[PDB]
């Protein structure tokens, strides 16, 4: 299987989009990442499944989670990115409203940080519009920069129609 | 030997209940009423106290039902109150989800005090707004068991924890 399909199926991983390969390949969109991330060759050839050009291994898969995460950051603001997300919103991936009268709306999920490190990933509910701790422990180690804080507003803007019937 | 009561509240899904004292199930003046309310009453009140005796898983059903209901009036006097306080305290019944309620104790609570109309509820005092539980092994415990009022009295008899 690809990296990146293995990737998003791990226990915990449930919230991300597989990133389309064509658009990681797309240099640009890389932008400055090349100096945000440690072994950023290494971890990008990890990523994409490139041939590998022990104690260092692990450091480098630490590091292609890290730059796959802020690749995911910008691409779910991107049209292919919100238009997957958008789908794993109608499956309900993300998880509902723990809120009784928000009746089980779907949220999505959203960083309160868009600095690595600083905060795990939250989810927001487009209802009651507040956001909340994910239910399970197995996302409180997903940082929630790999998602971003204006996420869900990107998704509404160009899905308006989704927005709740509560306006 | 352990007692009906503390094997009732040590099944896993009752974290939610506390352990009513016998004497105050002893005082029939305090279950005025119940033995209408519930099939089998006397001999599921029997079993409750751990008296002398599908007949059988029937009238399980009912001490069930009628331990709920006698919970339910229970957890508004003083000592009931105290109880589910320390369950509080120890955050039994779990933390808000709200990121901004900074992980506050909640306290369960019932939308209706009908039995059969919903399921258990948990209330945060500092959002003021209900949640369903996070956990499934909780949502078959009936919310008429804790009330409509349980959190409201907490409060009025402990008003320092209120945020
Ligand atoms: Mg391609
Ligand atoms: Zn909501
Ligand atoms: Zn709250």
């Amino acid at each position: 299987v690809s990296w990146i399909s293995w990737f998003c199926g791990l226990r915990g991983n449930e919230f991300f989009c597989e990133v389309d390969e064509d658009y990681i390949q797309d240099k640009f969109n890389l932008t400055g990442l090349n100096e945000q991330v440690p072994h950023y060759r290494q971890a990008l050839d990890m990523i994409l499944d490139l041939e590998p050009d022990p104690n260092q291994s692990d450091l480098i898969e630490q590091a292609a989670e890290m730059l796959y995460g802020l690749i995911h950051a910008r691409y779910i603001l991107t049209n292919r990115g919100i238009a997957q997300m958008l789908e794993k919103y109608q499956q309900g991936d993300f998880g509902y409203c723990p809120r009784v009268y928000c009746e089980n709306q779907p949220m999505l999920p959203i960083g309160l940080s868009d600095i690595p490190g600083e905060a795990m990933v939250k989810l927001y509910c487009p209802k009651c519009m507040d956001v909340y701790t994910p239910k399970s422990s197995r996302h409180h180690h997903t940082d929630g920069a790999y998602f971003g804080t204006g996420f869900p507003h990107m998704l509404f803007m160009v899905h308006p129609e989704y927005r709740p019937k509560r306006p």
